[PDB]
């Protein structure tokens, strides 16, 4: 099928160092692909669609493996960005429950205006487009006011880099926040689920399609501006690896508008992909798939 | 046709640098270390033909370690790459150094019979260099079979040092500092008065050379045959000390298999460790015998 996806995002390559026996202490290292928008793109891929990564990393060996890793879990990165004598953009967490985390992520501004618009009439002709809140604020407006009717999947990635959105919600088709982000960007706190229904109001009141609001413990909230909404109830996981899980539930509630989901049971399924991230000891699960994830939610 | 071949560890060194004082933003840097390649990397930036026997694992990061150190000029074609296993690491979170973290295992890979499968080849080198990462069934089996080959040995640590104890009598050249030569001999070396009493000691235990490094003090050589003295540090604008040891190693391999003579060999890997010192990078890019011999003659 010449269906695809387009991600635009930022690939980093994680790092947690764990101390063992807590100078220089024994340990172990674990250098794992990661990236809000290079973890959606795995995830779709995963999930059997045709993704294509628009992104950046630099030329420091470590990059272009990045990029091998990725294409090899099923992503097309051939139209990425190899930045010349730039680092590949990386997190690093030591861990002993994490002490102290290093964020290191400048090469994402080399994911420009200009970059995109020369795949243009190729993000144009995206069944559906995936952008996370590491690109700048011109890249993401360039995204939006370029999109061609295409629909703009957003990931806030954080309380800091959801702000960005803000101004340009009657773009963005679906936007999955977590609580503090929707409290950010609305300016009304979520002290419980009370509060939720207002700060819904105030998505579309703003020109917000769809709002997708994960509230940890209490579950999902999805909201649409034609009139539906409704919570959904968290599917119960043992948690190994929180990593990922909001990767994967973006990737999976995407999948579903493209596969032609409604919108209620495209939640549940992201839903569950979110569960398949939650109990996997990685930032993206090997195992996850269509099958899987039905299977996981069927079962429920 | 001659080349050197190093026995050592590959890492990948990541430095993390907290930079305004939770998910703070920052400086990372992955560059390639352990102790034999980056002295493989030194002695190829020295002009030698440099092969690297080491092991990386199957963590794509660990294939571009391989490809960046070939680039070097290195030949890395026999190291070893571990299905399913992590290449080995040293962190670092730094302002000077907060924490590390040490992940080598996989230097237990570098085994016995990985170097038997190399045998012929590791007796044809010029030179051998090998590092105290790897295990001592793996030192001793080097030291068993270099075949007459020098073998020059870098210590690596006080801790991963003693494995060399009991074999110095096999041992070209050792390069050890002032902790890992008190922590073999169990000699203190309080001031410079006690380095001959520590040098007997090597000496009596079968040690043909040593280059003892007692940081700000110089470096003191020793040969078994009676030559012996003290060379003064290369006053140096100090950048960054890792690499130091690793470029002073190369240097006196380098300068062996030129033909050198010890005490000049001596002072010429002391501005190899210089060039190093004075570098931002574990290895410096502009090595090479132009410059140290630049550097030196000053
Ligand atoms: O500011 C950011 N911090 C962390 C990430 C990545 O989030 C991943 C988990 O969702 C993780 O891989 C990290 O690299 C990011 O993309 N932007
Ligand atoms: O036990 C060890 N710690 C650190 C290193 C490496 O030393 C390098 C500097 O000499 C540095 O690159 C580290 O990886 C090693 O090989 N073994």
């Amino acid at each position: 099928e010449k269906d695809y996806v387009v991600i635009i995002g930022s690939a980093n390559i994680d790092v947690a160092g764990y101390s063992h026996e807590s100078d220089a202490n024994p340990g172990k290292i674990k250098f794992t692909p990661g990236g809000v928008g290079r973890n959606i793109a795995q995830n779709l891929a995963l999930l059997g669609n045709k993704a294509w990564l628009l992104s950046a990393v630099g030329s420091d060996f470590y990059g272009q493996s990045l990029l091998t890793q990725t294409n090899q879990s099923g992503v097309y990165v051939d139209k990425c960005l190899i930045v010349p004598g730039e680092n590949t953009s990386s997190y690093l967490s030591l861990l002993d429950e994490m002490l102290v985390a290093i964020n290191d992520m400048n090469i994402s501004n080399a994911i420009t205006a200009e970059y995109l618009a020369q795949h243009r009439e190729f993000i144009q002709r995206a069944k559906v487009i995936v952008a996370d809140c590491n690109i700048s604020e011109e890249a993401l407006a360039w995204i939006l006011d370029n999109a061609a009717n295409v629909p703009v999947f957003v990931d806030p990635v954080s309380a800091w880099k959801c702000v960005k959105v803000r101004d340009r919600l009657n773009q963005i088709h679906t936007l999955k926040p977590n609580r503090l982000e929707a409290e950010t960007l609305s300016g009304i706190a979520l002290s419980g689920r009370d509060d939720v229904a207002k700060v819904a109001a105030w998505f579309h009141q703003h020109g917000l399609n769809r709002l997708v609001l994960s509230m940890g413990g209490d579950g999902v909230y999805y909201s649409d501006i034609r009139g539906e909404n409704g919570w959904s109830a968290p599917i119960k996981t043992n948690v190994i690896n929180v990593t990922g899980a909001g990767d994967a539930m973006m990737a999976g509630l995407a999948s579903c508008w493209v596969d032609g989901m409604p919108f209620a049971e495209s939640v549940r399924f992201a839903q569950g992909c979110s569960s398949m991230a939650l109990s996997c000891e990685y930032t993206n699960n090997p195992d996850l798939s269509i099958a899987n994830v039905i299977s996981l939610v069927e079962n429920a």
